[PDB]
């Protein structure tokens, strides 16, 4: 019963001539040979020792508790396995007592158990500490040196660096390094008021190379493309544009200002895992990755906007007004063959085109959320199919392919959208690919056949059998199904003469079905509209630049190798002693921040 | 009325989860009743209920405890 004695002095910490004397006393009974003391030092339940528990419950005699620990676990030559002791139950494993120290942000303790002898490395490999998603556990990078920085302590942060047995570039289980933890730790705009940006850029200059920042985690991910990845607008934006000034470490830099005069500066940016000649770069992850609702903001960083733009106008145009072209006139002689059908010059072209469209727009498919940026490749593709079955079915003797064929024509003069989805006019239609789709026109069409279904039974069992016109037409059931269809899509008529016992009770029931049915199109409508029209706009001109990085995109990987080496966004560039890396130049001018010019590759500008 | 409906739906349903309460057998109930014994102090041992939160918006430390193992 001396174990939970010492656990509730120590913890209680009300005084500490308890834990002294309960440990005179555990020496005294020692005396009568490690394995046992400390199996009388910790919780079998969960592994965790008296010194977790001290430091679990930090009081203002807590210092003096963990001095008088120490000093009776080295009085025992203990120390060892008892300082660097962890947790063994399945949810806060491998967590050990500097891991709580530094938690409860105890600096002088942390020192205290670093120079001990607490290693440094002490993976938490929890499920606590490895939540399987945020919200369910608390994930800062399974380290101290992880913990230190995700809770803002910069000062145990440059303790454990100048430590000689920190490894800076350890790897946790999620395979991620201090800074694939740091950009996952990282909020915000004003949220963590920007501390993960001053940790990673002091950790990354305490370490001045590049191999923390090179490193990929089990996702094949850097710390660039793991900020890529998430929404991490803010980190991306320090990354990306990131001027080390020391002399030492300008290598560090992504920028590189080589030409600032007065306001005038030529900076350049470097472009090595941002300008889509790898396996997935920062462009790649911001422009295909649907799962951050953020790419408005992360697209116009600095060197990946001017790198869309450049792709745009040096070849993306071309090709795009070349294929909206070439659809077009698809259309144009589709139209022209639907309306000359046989009831001659080409009627080929279009069957060519559509086999080249459906092969294409397969082909895009087969390599794949998916009906928002992915939707218009399965309508051409469809399109495609229309337009080849109905030339197989016209080749064969079937009076069934005009249904097939106008259908095409129409379907296809419908996918004209892709191509004017920026055109101011075609903004609803493009913003309702995105809006009606979704779950509102499904929720009206469950409410619809509900309404439809429910009335036509009312209806039908209201009408009397007669002798064969009847004098109704709501006769069975799907004569009044049909007719309540009919009527919600503005075909037909009601009449107070429809051979009922009750023409009121019937009379009553259509128009709460007319009524009811515009209730249900009018909280559609002002689905569809919501109108806002600021806001309808961003969102209209947030699409229409997302998708066109997507087509910029798109439209590189058809080019061959040579073709894409002959583009090749970006400068080749000397920035430092031999470094020789790819950049892109962006002039600016600033005419507030007047600053003497000492940060520059070149001294003759121009 | 976006707010509105949130609003309706947690007052429904606060009325149906009482009213089903009630409807059950005493039994049924003692068989349910959430809430575990705890003690608290010398004598108190009041029925409490875990409630693990996540604010993950935090900017503070902690210090306090009554089973400091984290369970
Ligand atoms: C720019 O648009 C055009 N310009 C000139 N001519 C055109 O057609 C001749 C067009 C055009 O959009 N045509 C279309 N064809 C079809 C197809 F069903 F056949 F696929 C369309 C379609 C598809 C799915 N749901 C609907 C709704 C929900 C509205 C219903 N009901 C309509 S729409
Ligand atoms: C999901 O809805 C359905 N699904 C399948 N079948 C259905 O009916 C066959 C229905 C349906 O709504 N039925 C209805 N019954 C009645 C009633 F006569 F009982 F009052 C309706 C009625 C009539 C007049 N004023 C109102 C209010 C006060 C709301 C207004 N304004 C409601 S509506
Ligand atoms: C008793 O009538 C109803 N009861 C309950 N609900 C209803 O609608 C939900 C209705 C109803 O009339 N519906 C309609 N549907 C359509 C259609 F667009 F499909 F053609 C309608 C139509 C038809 C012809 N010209 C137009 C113009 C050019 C004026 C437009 N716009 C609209 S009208
Ligand atoms: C075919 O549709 C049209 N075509 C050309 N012109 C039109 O205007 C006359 C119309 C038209 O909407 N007629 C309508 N009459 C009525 C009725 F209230 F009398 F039942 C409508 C109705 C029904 C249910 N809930 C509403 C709400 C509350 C949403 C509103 N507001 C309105 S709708």
């Amino acid at each position: 019963r001396l174990k939970k004695r010492i656990f509730a002095a120590v913890s209680e910490g009300c005084v500490e001539e308890l834990v002294e004397l309960l440990v005179e006393l555990q020496e005294l009974c020692r005396r009568r040979v490690p394995d046992f003391l400390m199996h009388k030092l910790t919780a079998s339940d969960t592994g965790k020792t008296c010194l977790m528990k001290a430091l679990l419950n930090i009081n203002p005699n807590t210092k003096e508790i963990v001095r008088i620990l120490l000093a009776f676990a080295e009085e025992n030559d203990i120390l060892g396995r008892f300082i660097n002791a962890e947790y063994t139950e399945e949810a806060y494993e491998g967590q050990t007592a500097l891991n709580i120290a530094i938690e409860r942000r105890q600096g002088d303790i942390a020192a205290l158990l670093i120079a001990a002898g607490a290693d440094v490395n002490a993976h938490a490999k929890g499920a606590f500490f490895n939540p399987k998603y945020q919200h369910e556990g608390f994930y800062f990078g399974e380290t101290p040196l992880a913990l230190a920085a995700c809770t803002n302590q910069p000062e145990i942060v440059q303790l454990l660096m100048e430590h000689e047995q920190t490894d800076i570039t350890s790897r946790d289980s999620r395979g991620n390094n201090i800074l694939h933890a740091l950009v996952t730790v990282a909020e915000d705009f004003k949220t963590q008021n920007d501390f993960v940006k001053r940790m990673y850029d002091m950790i990354l200059l305490r370490s001045g190379n590049w191999e923390l920042e090179t490193t990929r985690n089990n996702d094949g991910l850097t710390p660039l493309q793991l900020a890529a990845k998430m929404g991490k607008a803010e980190i991306l934006k320090y990354i990306l544009s990131r001027e080390i000034k020391e002399k030492r470490l300008r290598s560090l830099s992504r920028k590189f200002t080589d030409w600032a005069y007065g306001p005038v500066s030529s900076s350049l940016y470097d472009l090595t895992n941002v300008d889509t000649t790898t396996d997935n770069s920062v462009l790649e992850i911001t422009v295909y990755n649907t799962n951050i609702d953020n790419r408005h903001e992360m697209l116009t960083l600095e060197p990946l906007h001017t790198l869309l733009h450049m792709k745009w106008k040096k070849f993306a145009k071309h090709m795009f007004f070349l294929s909206f072209c070439f659809y077009f006139f698809y259309n144009i002689t589709l139209t022209l063959v639907s309306y000359y059908r046989p009831r001659l010059l080409g009627r080929m072209f279009v069957l060519i085109w559509a086999m080249c469209i459906s092969v294409k727009e397969g082909i895009a498919i087969f390599l794949l959320s998916i009906l928002s940026d992915a939707w218009f490749h399965f309508v051409f593709f469809i399109q495609a199919v229309l337009v080849i079955l109905s030339v197989f079915l016209y080749l064969f003797a079937y009076k069934e392919y005009l249904a097939c064929l106008v259908l095409a024509m129409a379907l296809g003069w419908a996918n004209m959208l892709y191509y004017t989805r920026g055109f101011q006019s075609m903004s609803m239609y493009s913003v309702m690919i995105q809006k009606v789709i979704l779950h509102d026109v499904l929720k009206f069409l469950f409410v619809y056949i509900v309404f439809l279904l429910g009335f036509g039974v009312a209806l039908a069992s209201l009408i009397e059998k007669c002798p064969n016109k009847d004098c109704s037409s709501y006769g069975s059931f799907s004569d009044a199904v049909l007719e309540l269809f009919k009527l919600t899509i503005g075909l037909g008529d009601l009449n107070i003469q429809q051979n009922s016992k009750y023409p009121i009770l019937f009379l009553f029931l259509l128009i709460t079905y007319v009524i009811l049915t515009f209730v249900l199109l009018l909280n559609m409508l002002i689905a569809l509209m919501g109108e806002t029209v600021e806001n309808v706009s961003k969102e209209s001109e947030r699409i229409w630049r997302l998708q066109r990085a997507r087509t910029i995109l798109e439209f590189e990987k058809m080019l061959p190798e040579w073709l894409r080496s002959r583009f090749r966004m970006g400068e080749l560039c000397k920035v430092a002693e031999d470094d020789f890396r790819l950049c892109l130049r962006i002039n600016e001018v600033k005419w507030t921040e007047w600053k003497t010019h000492v940060s520059f590759l070149n001294e003759d500008p121009g």
